[PDB]
């Protein structure tokens, strides 16, 4: 709605407004547009200003991150963009700048962007069981997340991509430790442990307690990572097919190599509906419920879509089941 047309990488004022909300349609954009969105978040959150980030270095760094995401069905650059954009949305929704330092916001955002770098499209159980170079390297201890974090800092060690080059060394060490904690916290094998520790702190939560805040940041990055079903149905639904593409590719490989197959990745057992109902009911809703105790506005904006998704997937399953009552 402007007097002339601007290239797509120049975000419209309407796109900029939209970007602040969990309703943002992540499928509309090419990589160069997504890179411009991420760039805008760093400026808009005041991180360029407060960390003296060279604006060109911000752009090279993002271009380099993009390049180091693989073209997997799910664990790709558009996914990193979703996770970051949801983090950015939560900053606004939960008024996080009132609660967290700029350093904490920087850690949250940078970790979100970097959390799945160079993901191979086969999970930790595959790495461990197949005794891959990654599993050997990391001694079966969250091999992928250790890798993501190591690539993050390999990129940041290239001077033309070092967005932290103007931060003093003590600042760098703080950010580095925080980002490592957050990226390692995205390993779902630790979900129940991390939830348990957080709920423990929630018995008497304290924003001035560093251990409480680390746990909260771990919950935030976890929320954003697995947040697809918070999005409008039309945005959320295609992500499920992408995830099952990766899962089926893995379970096929495991059967072929004689390795254990998880029932939740099994072409024969799993549907879109059965995959999401349990994940929404038993992982997503309880996690967002605990967050809503600190941030009551999370209920309307994030829990409501999850309730609706749960409900719709139950309907689907009923018709999927009936369909299978015909095809045998
Ligand atoms: N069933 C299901 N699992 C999900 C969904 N979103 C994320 N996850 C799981 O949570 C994990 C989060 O780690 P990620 O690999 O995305 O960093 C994913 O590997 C995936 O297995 C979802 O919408 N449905
Ligand atoms: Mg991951
Ligand atoms: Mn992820």
């Amino acid at each position: 709605g402007s007097h002339m047309t601007y290239p797509k990488y120049l975000l419209s004022p309407e796109t900029i407004e939209a970007l602040r909300k969990p309703t943002f349609d992540v499928w509309l954009w090419e990589p160069n547009e997504m890179l411009s969105c991420l760039e805008h978040m760093y400026h808009d959150l005041g991180l360029v200003r407060d960390f003296s980030i060279n604006p060109v270095t911000l752009r090279r760094w993002l271009f380099c991150v993009h390049d180091n995401y693989r073209n997997n069905p799910f664990h790709n650059f558009r996914h990193c963009f979703c996770v970051a954009q949801m983090m950015y949305s939560m900053v606004w929704l939960c008024s996080l700048q009132e609660k967290f330092s700029q350093t904490d916001i920087l850690i949250l955002m940078t970790a979100a962007i970097c959390h799945d770098l160079d993901h191979p499209g086969y999970n930790n159980t595959y790495q461990i069981n197949a005794r891959t170079e990654l599993a050997v390297r990391y001694n079966d201890i969250s091999p992928l997340e250790n890798h993501h974090c190591a690539v993050a800092f390999q990129i940041l060690a290239e001077p033309e991509c070092n967005i932290f080059s103007n931060i003093p060394p003590d600042g760098f060490k703080q950010i580095r430790q925080g980002m490592i904690t957050l990226i390692l916290a995205t390993d779902m094998a630790r979900h129940a442990e991390i939830m348990d520790s957080f709920k423990e702190k929630m018995e008497n939560f304290d924003y001035s307690n560093e251990e409480h805040m680390t746990l909260l940041k771990m919950i935030l990055i976890k929320c954003c990572d697995i947040s697809n079903e918070v999005r409008p149905m039309e945005v959320a639904e295609p992500w499920v097919d992408c995830l099952l593409e990766e899962y089926f590719m893995q379970s096929d490989r495991e059967k072929s190599e004689g390795l254990p197959v998880a029932p939740f990745m099994d072409r024969d057992k799993v549907t879109k509906a059965t995959a999401q109902i349990g994940f929404i009911k038993f992982v997503l809703i309880p996690m967002f419920e605990t967050v809503t105790k600190l941030f009551p506005m999370v209920e309307e904006i994030m829990l409501q879509p999850l309730w609706e998704s749960r409900d719709r997937y139950e309907e689907l399953k009923r018709i999927d089941d009936a369909m299978k009552e015909l095809q045998k």
